């Protein structure tokens, strides 16, 4: 609209405040409000994909960048002992917005299996 | 050597065998040999990258290329109802093997936390 019709719409255009980490031409990463470990932040492409499955193969760079944006992130909030980077795809995946989104996860062991 | 030094090394040179589902000239997709989910693959790419940490800005196109090949082979695989894909950094990550690999795990509901 531009940036999709999700709740993730809305924080990419401003509209509902959100905890800001980065943001670039191509996305931006802001804390989950739902962290499932100590640190646990999102990182959305402003472009619309609603889920990976939909992905065109033009996406390579744009996807593979969220990834790079990703681990950038990750070191500069300290996650120096690891983390999970996490894509979640339908029902199945536990896909809760329809925008595609990678999860970042850290401060602490994360278990096997991942879900 | 090509390859990496890792098992992944060995199985993208074809020296140990492997239930591979799919192979370009950049990566590879092979069966988990410990599932954690109906459908559990790996998709790795040919160049070694030892950690997702270390990867470089120029690497985007590449990682973005594991996805989609991901995708890709999910949907041959019929994980029609959804699945997570899964990257793991470091000990606290639960990165049990230093050449960067995607998890894509579905055939069943996945869980929330992600591990
Ligand atoms: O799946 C989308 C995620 O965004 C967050 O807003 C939710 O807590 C959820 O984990
Ligand atoms: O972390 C590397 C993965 O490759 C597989 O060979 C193992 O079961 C493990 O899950």
């Amino acid at each position: 609209r531009p940036g999709g019709d999700t709740i993730f719409g809305k924080i990419i255009r401003k509209e509902i405040p959100a905890k800001i980490i980065f943001e670039d031409d191509q996305c931006l990463a802001f804390h989950d409000i739902s962290p499932q470990a100590p640190t646990h932040f999102l990182v959305i492409p402003k472009k619309h994909i609603s889920q990976i499955s939909a992905a065109e193969d033009a996406d390579e760079s744009l996807l593979g960048h969220l990834m790079i944006v990703g681990k950038k992130c990750a070191a500069d909030l300290g996650l120096k002992k690891g983390y999970r980077m996490v894509v979640n795809e339908g029902s199945d995946g536990g896909q809760s917005v329809y925008h595609v989104h990678l999860h970042v996860l850290g401060g602490r062991q994360m278990n096997w299996p991942p879900g």
